[PDB]
């Protein structure tokens, strides 16, 4: 979702 | 990484 980065996103 | 979508990305 709106958390993480462009590599690991949730 | 280069898998998933813009919401759940690995």
């Amino acid at each position: 979702x709106p958390f993480x980065n462009q590599y690991v996103a949730l």
